[PDB]
């Protein structure tokens, strides 16, 4: 069939890494490319074609207790170790992630339909804002 | 409420360069990183957490009709300028991207619930396979 309409959901990409390489492609961006997995929506009217692609990546899992003290390995990000302490403050979840880096953590709290992420490292914050599917 | 059980999906990312940086995230990364999207996957029983965390990225359309040639700018790749164009070779779409970039182009076709995906550059060849949703 010629038929092409659908989500289509990667499940195999070989030599991506060579293809990527022939295409001078800056050699930071192919050892994140290499990761990514594809989902593809094809919206197709005869030989008229809309192809919309995103990319997407695993990211770990990261499980906790509150107040039980954790190792963790910041993959995904800086790649070193932290002893994480997650704690209550009121209805705010308080990380301390101490490690090399000074000022270290986040706090996580539910308004409404949604949720607030401060991440802060030295004199940086980071503020992430999330919605409720 | 301390329930913060549900799928979050990102709506808002402030900073996320200036925290990227103080935590020596390598500048090839962070101009990659700021352009992502988050979804946030947390199951939660009482003080027990796992947080399962996907990074997303939008990718730009791609709108064609066979037989038409079309320019084409391939952000997300080379970010190079291409002419395209799109045949038909039986049930498979052949593509050819004339331009700087010999032996340039991609094939595409389905069997069954699979779709193929062979995507050429000099003398490199990439096979990607996706499945059906």
């Amino acid at each position: 069939t010629r038929d092409q309409n659908g989500t289509w959901e990667m499940e195999s990409n070989e030599n991506f890494e060579g293809y990527m390489k022939a295409l001078d492609i800056d050699f930071h961006t192919r050892k994140i490319a290499v990761r990514l997995t594809q989902t593809k929506v094809i919206d197709q009217d005869g030989d008229n074609f809309k192809d919309k692609t995103t990319s997407t990546f695993r990211n770990y899992d990261v499980d906790f207790t509150v107040g039980v003290e954790f190792d963790e390995y910041t993959k995904s990000l800086d790649n070193r170790h932290v002893k994480a302490l997650v704690t209550w403050e009121g209805d705010v979840l308080v990380c301390v992630q101490k490690g090399e880096k000074e000022n270290r953590g986040w706090k996580k709290w539910i308004e409404g339909d949604k949720l607030y992420l401060e991440l802060t490292c030295g004199d940086q914050v980071c503020r992430q804002v999330f919605k409720k599917k």
